């Protein structure tokens, strides 16, 4: 039960690819230490494709048919529609990979007949055939990161026709049936800010607290043909259409549970036997598959009022401590029948006492104060990854907009709102590309944002506060601080100059632009300003455009 076999026939990219930082006239006002940003390419796949390659070995007791039983009796309440080739196509993110068949994505998104002619005969295929593995394509990701340089993540795709086609038969599932099944511990249902009220509200429950997240080692790699099987059977309890029944049998046998690796020169690099890290149910698949592990591994631990919260691989538990010694011996036990499941750690599980150490999807709770002085928790992270992108798209423009997403979900956060906001700002003013929409990703979906309508989007993720937040965490202030000291970023004091100008620049423009100067920047200047009035699911590799 090998993860995946290989050839030898290497995973080739399509155009060019970059891996030192592209630098132009803007680069120097963000990042000084321009070698410490690289992106991956398909040099390093080779080294990914030996990590990911490995023997799972499952060990399934009581508490995992107990636990799933459980999820299958929730599942089995939801009822779920077919959507229709036009719904499906709508649902095509615009610069999303081109079909064999000739068509792309804008092809699938004006509903072209060649395109929606090819989608009827995949589907038609999917009903009459439930045996034939469907072609998928490998592909190393471009990807940018600081140093301390990580090989290539690989992407697993169908064509886009079978695509359109797991839309239909399992969009409006994904969508429905995590938020049954688990509950408040499905945490792609949550805003930053409710994920956040959902955390402190879990804490204050507890008498004495306890919390840890726990890391699969590329989690992916680790899912066996039992656990895509077993998803298929909690799908199946849907009330569902009986072509819909039918597609999901034949999308889990045919492409879920595994087929053959194609690159993109059309040579065969091997067979998978593991999750697909670009399908529809890559997710939701991931959410059901880690919350069944975890919530059967909480029971074998003994684990004292067990509160999750899962998205996707990630995993945060929030217990009753029973002291550093007893806690560290059932985190042990924990690990244990995670193993045993067939999702060991990267690094294992700690103990935690304090929320705000909790690393949960690579975030943290933190705290800072309103404009009433009230103590306010809020989501941050550490800013490295976030800047090193930040700056490769000052020189190059990607279909995804990094500095989009980490404004909009790290909005109240120091360093979101100094240097990303500033920064990024005065580019679309130098550029006058204010107006101009922008692609980018949020949960993995994929989201086209008009830049000037940020406050209005800001304030509906995190609230008025966002706008308002001051006296940040030492902890967090000295994060931040170590990190503009590592890849070269102008100190702080320099933003807050910079911000101003960005402000000043934003006000004279009038319309929108003066409420994003006005609400966006009102922390840079001296005079403040009363600031007034003006989320379903997680779809990681799923290819969905809102
Ligand atoms: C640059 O654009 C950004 N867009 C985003 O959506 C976020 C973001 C934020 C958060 C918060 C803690 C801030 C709420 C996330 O946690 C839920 C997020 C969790 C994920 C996430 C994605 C995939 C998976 N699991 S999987 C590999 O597919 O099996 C698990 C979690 C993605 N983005 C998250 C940050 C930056
Ligand atoms: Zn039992």
């Amino acid at each position: 039960h090998m993860s995946y076999t290989w050839t030898g026939a290497l995973i080739t990219p399509c155009a060019a690819e970059e891996s030192k930082l592209p630098i132009n006239a803007l680069s120097n006002s963000l990042l000084r230490h321009h070698n410490m940003v690289y992106a991956t390419t398909s040099r390093s796949a080779g080294l990914r494709q030996k990590k990911v390659t490995f023997d799972r070995l499952q060990v399934l007791d009581d508490h995992y048919r107990d636990v799933l039983k459980e999820m299958k009796a929730k599942a089995s309440t939801v009822k779920a529609k077919l959507l229709s080739v036009e719904e499906a196509c709508k649902l095509t993110p615009p610069h999303s990979a081109k079909s064999k068949f000739g068509y792309g994505a804008k092809d699938v998104r004006n509903l072209s007949s060649k395109a929606v002619n090819h989608i009827h005969s995949v589907w038609k295929d999917l009903l009459e055939d439930t045996v034939t593995p469907i072609d998928t394509t490998i592909m190393a990701k471009n990807e940018v990161f600081c140093v301390q340089r990580k090989p290539a993540r690989l992407i697993v795709f169908p064509d886009l026709g079978v695509r359109v086609c797991e839309k239909m038969a399992l969009y409006d599932v994904v969508s429905t049936l995590p938020q049954v099944v688990m509950g408040s511990s499905y945490g792609f249902q949550y805003s930053p800010g409710q994920r956040v009220e959902f955390l402190v509200n879990t804490w204050k429950s507890k008498k004495n607290p306890m919390g840890f997240s726990y890391d699969t080692r590329c989690f992916d790699s680790t899912v066996t043909e039992n656990d895509i099987r077993v998803e298929e059977s909690i799908y199946q309890c849907c009330d569902l259409a009986p072509e819909a029944r039918q597609a999901i049998k034949s999308l889990t046998e045919r492409l879920y549970i595994g087929g053959p690796l194609t690159n993109s020169k059309g040579q065969n690099c091997g067979y998978r036997r593991c999750r697909a890290s670009g399908v529809l149910t890559t997710s939701c698949g991931n959410t059901l598959t880690c919350y069944l592990k975890a919530s059967a591994a909480c029971r074998a631990a003994k684990l004292q009022d067990c509160t999750m919260l899962v998205n996707g691989d990630d995993l945060v538990v929030i217990c009753e401590s029973a002291g550093t010694q007893e806690d560290a011996a059932s985190l042990r036990v924990f690990t244990e029948a995670m193993t045993r499941y067939s999702a060991p750690p990267g690094d294992p599980p700690q103990p935690e006492y304090d929320l705000e150490l909790i690393t949960s999807c690579s975030s943290n709770v933190s705290v800072a104060h309103d404009a009433s002085g009230k103590r306010v928790y809020y989501l941050t992270r550490d800013p490295t990854t976030p800047l090193a992108r930040a700056a490769w798209e000052t020189a190059r423009h990607t279909p995804v907009n990094s500095w989009l997403g980490n404004i909009i979900m790290y909005a109240p956060t120091l360093w979101a709102r100094m240097i990303l906001m500033t920064h990024f700002f005065s580019i679309l003013l130098a550029q006058e590309q204010l107006e101009k929409a922008l692609d980018c990703q949020i949960y993995g979906a994929c989201y086209s944002i008009e830049p000037l309508d940020l406050p209005q989007i800001i304030e509906r993720l995190h609230g008025l506060s966002a706008f308002s937040l001051h006296s940040y965490s030492p902890g967090e202030i000295n994060r931040v601080a170590s990190c503009l000291r590592k890849l070269g970023v102008p100190p702080l004091r320099v933003w807050r100059h910079r911000a101003r100008s960005v402000r000043a620049r934003l006000l004279s423009q009038g319309g929108r632009a003066a409420t994003c100067g006005k609400y966006l920047f009102n922390w840079a200047v001296k005079t403040k300003l009363k600031l007034t009035p003006i989320f379903v699911a997680g779809y990681s590799g799923g290819d969905i455009y809102h």
